[PDB]
């Protein structure tokens, strides 16, 4: 991309951790350039924030509607917008952006219902604009390594996919942890095993902090994949003592792979009957696709900020290919798009249906 | 001191070809808690006698079968007082029954038997003949398991919310069940030790035979449980967890903190208070509870292993036998060991999981009768 | 700092070193890149600089030309970072200072103590700062260690064991001593500022023979005033090691240990108590260790964050020096740190070249 | 099979008040390699007799002192054949000497003695009376130490460049030395097993007494060594490494790869080939060398501990004794155990480090005479 994509944010204002990483990622390597935004419901502190960031005073709109309409009149108007507002606003804001002919990057989750998600998807195709979803963990290079090893048959036939995102920060929309954290490792499995398809699943959710009912702060999701493989997802915000605990273990007939988000730069490779191995980010034995995004030599620890930059970069590549109508270039870019968004919403929906019905199996 | 005279002991099976006879002997004979004076070591008379004589066992006490041993030993004044059964799982029920009927304390290699009805029969006989029936859930012999029990009882974890268990190795990546009873019940007993008051209300199980030829016996299973009171429990049993050397772990999650133990690192115990720095407790340290230090056989820092745990277990079996022989109920209750009750529950747990699994993972009441329609 | 500092880069063109420098300086718009001498090849330099959005007339052919022409601009650079070969650090830093520009020089300030003394002379004379890239000190937990040690949580310090031994090369006056040994040495400086080296000895080897007389491995034993002992293992031939930079501070009451490959955790081991692991971003950390958090605990930050934090401190020192006032409340690897880094290497080489005899530190 | 009849054994010390007597007995009596038939267990005859009797030792063979035992036992047809000395370090020399002169094989708790001259005397006596002198560098009993030896000999590490050793615990944070001989020599013997052909050319040592009252005995020390051939070696000995439970580690660094072992995790061995994924080898796996599998007492995955290592050690002492009794030199050379030579070298290393440390860390020749001026 010869030039930075004219960008803007909705939300992600003062003291927003989420907004900060979005900006770091998007502006990394000047892939995007923040030229406008609706940073706060509070108009005064919205412009005060936008200006410290160097955003022109007249482009620190009071809301997303005014921003979209006014920007449409500028030859230098925004081309894409990132949404970091509350979950219940995601559907309406993403809908507007698309109708405005803008590329979108929406913070998880896309929306609350499958219907809404399918509506947004029809619009993205109608307006020919991408809708990326922030499954930022997929930006870590080793996730690519796993994908390549599995496709190359290094694990043999896949038998199980054990996932979990269980932290304890809350030991003291249709769901809470299922949508807030469960979907992250679920998307990682999508990247690692793109051909695996869910046939049916059951879920058991609890509200250990009672006042949270009906929203769950803990959940178990058991899945049956077409072909015989099994899947398990443990979602939690009450796993006391856990700093994050997002892990995915893929088990095959020949070996297993295991990745942990708190140790992003190492990937466990366990061949049955052989010594366990630890693969390191940036090493020459890695598949080429797992090396392209390295920003520093192996041994030097990269982090989540790098992963998000890698993710935002792919978003940029997708938008660009979509704009130049370069069918070939778009097919070569893998990113969390509208389909991943739809699936995230559907998985949660199926899980809630099962859980509300005493954990019955439900077709996917 | 407490076992002044070594308990006259015998073994059924565990001969030359046995893969478990060694740990049983090392554990039982340690500190001379038991003394091997007889046995029915082999289905092959000559090989059994050869083996037995190599152990210093009276040639005339190397019986051809468990029945002849029980019958003849019962006529001797210095006849065996206890017997350890290490024969194939299918024989555990009948041998344990014969031993009990013969007035012998029993130590049975898990499982105790295959059905709950058989299990209840052994329990009935055990009470009738006033003889114990220890079951070999030997991982419970590790000191830190007691530490966890003490910590949980002291409210260190606040209210218990989840008990996550697993015993998933991958050696087989290439009765009524396989992994559920072979490995699943080990961590299950560990939870019993750490949380004696927790009662299972109902559970569901999903089991698979990844190596198809094994069906209907499962080489992988997931068990989700609901404890009375709201807590949840999960058990992952597997012999196809490729790359895993054992993988037996248990994590107890409470409202205030969690604790986790892994059998491959038996001398450490993770203690994670939410909002505080994670902690690692070490076997043999002064900050441990006395009940978690009494079994130490060497100073902290030096690693102890499964053999020590098994010796610790057999020692409790001996204490239980002595208290029972003394008709001391209160004393007996002070001995924390996997006895007839744990044996029954281990069989029940497998039976309920199998019932759930055979019925597409529907919820089944842990106790009581489950019905399709009623 | 209301306005970004007008910044330039010498070298670090089409260079991961240049990359992390830029990522760090430009983050949160602490600095703004307006000029540079990116390459020996003007064509490649201009192309590079232009890709970065730098005016073509400000993509200078050499550092002197840049310093000369920029002095004539109201929007001229105020600071310059050097990422050229270690052999050019001295002369370029000297030129920068005489030009009245703040400087950020890559790891080795220079080769000799004389040179280091001269640069310090100039920094004071032109009242400009000279930061050195001991970036690992940017990690928050290093601050945590410093505070814990100062509050006496380790009791009396007895030993300081450091190492930076990787194996990438298993197949100036030194090599690893200056390239990797000085990194954990600076970490100890931040953790134990009051510690003073009395004397030390060093043993160095050239396992890959052709590297002689430069060492690819070295052991440095030190005696601190007060009785504490210090050990430094520098290596590029520790086969199998991805980096292996670690520091363990041992006190009479407890120890703490940090490893650069797991920057977000700090081991705290109180004798007779359960070992503890401190996590970046947690509420039990000292306030000073939390100020630089850019994201919640549990999310792994990395070396890029540490460098960002380092560059912010450089900016703060430059500002305070400019507004002339504040400079005392900002800790950072400056000229003194640079000088000491040079002296430690010089003392180590002297000892090693003389069969590991003890040598007074100063 | 190779020890048809249990070796008539005895202990000097290791009584009820000893904290090392238990591991010696467990190791020696395991598999009936040895049989305890006599002892000089306590300087207090009454307590020694009581103790000994509790072990099945005839009251008449519970001697009041090692001298009496050696003299009386030598006059018995069923007299002891070997003796383990577990008394204070200062007595090792004289007791070992007396045992050897009394025609007894010896197993001495380290160190063998305090001076090289004494160590050479014991070596001379050992050859004269043709009796072995094993030294308890028990950590070498762990299987993975043999694996490392095999890997190094097979060239897995390429050319050895560095040998980094340490044994630094913090239990004491609050003869001629303390930690050098007490813990320093353990990993040193581990390196001897892994790198038998490596020869020390010269070394320097810096030692400190952080708890001043201990001086001149050190509670911390650093030893830097130059091996013949160019490789370097480092040993950190410490009793004041606050927070460390044991901390015994050895990392061997070669031109191609490195390997590392930690006594607190004895069942794993790190294998790091430069440029390749780090590897972790596990005790009991089929990819190990048979010499590293032969001592397995249970399947991999189950953790073995220091007691197994010690039993493995004692078994080798037994094999060495038998080979010596058969006068089979070639057979004796196949038995890899810490014998008199390892004993002498353990004493020499300490003596050289002390000489250097006492002289402000000057380089001292490992072999030969060191001089201020010459
Ligand atoms: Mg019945
Ligand atoms: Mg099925
Ligand atoms: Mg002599
Ligand atoms: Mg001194």
């Amino acid at each position: 991309i010869p030039q930075p994509i004219r960008w803007a944010m909705v939300g992600g204002g003062s003291q927003s951790q989420i907004g900060y990483i979005h900006r770091c990622a998007a502006l990394r390597d000047n892939t995007f350039v923040l030229v406008a935004g609706a940073f706060d419901i509070d108009p005064i502190r919205g412009s005060a924030f936008g200006e410290q960031l160097g955003v022109d005073s007249e482009r620190c709109y009071a809301d997303y509607l005014s921003m979209f309409e006014q920007e449409a009149r500028r030859a230098d108007g925004i081309q894409a917008v990132s949404i970091a507002t509350p979950n219940g606003t995601h559907y309406s804001i993403t809908k507007a952006a698309l109708e405005a002919g803008l590329h979108v990057v929406c913070e998880k989750p896309l929306c609350f219902t499958v219907e809404q998600a399918e509506n947004l998807r029809e619009l993205s195709h109608k307006h020919n604009r991408i809708v990326g979803v922030t499954y930022g963990y997929a930006g870590h290079q080793l996730i690519e390594q796993a994908r390549e090893m599995i496709a190359a048959g290094e694990l043999g036939d896949v038998r199980m996919v054990h996932m979990q995102f269980a932290h304890g920060f809350h030991s003291a929309g249709p769901s809470y942890v299922l949508g807030d954290v469960g979907t992250h490792p679920l998307y990682l499995s999508e990247v690692m095993l793109p051909d695996l398809k869910i046939k049916r699943l059951m879920c058991s959710r609890q509200s250990f902090v009672a006042s949270r009912a009906p929203l769950e702060d803990n959940a178990y999701t058991l899945m049956e994949y077409e072909g015989g493989a099994m899947g398990m997802v443990w979602s939690s915000a009450v796993n006391a003592g856990s700093m994050h605990g997002q892990k995915i273990r893929v088990i095959g007939s020949r070996a297993s792979l295991e990745w942990w988000d708190e140790r992003p730069n190492q990937l466990s490779f366990e061949v049955q009957g052989q010594p366990a191995q630890i693969l390191e980010r940036g090493m020459g034995y890695l598949h080429p696709n797992a090396l392209i995004d390295d920003r520093i030599g192996g041994g030097h620890p990269e982090g989540l900020f790098e992963a998000w930059a890698n993710l935002y970069y792919r978003f940029a590549l997708a938008m660009d290919a979509t704009d130049r109508s370069d069918t070939q270039a778009l097919s070569a870019v893998r990113y969390p798009g509208i389909d991943a968004g739809v699936e995230g919403v559907r998985w949660v929906e199926r899980c809630v249906l099962s859980a509300d019905n005493d954990s019955i199996w439900v077709a996917y």
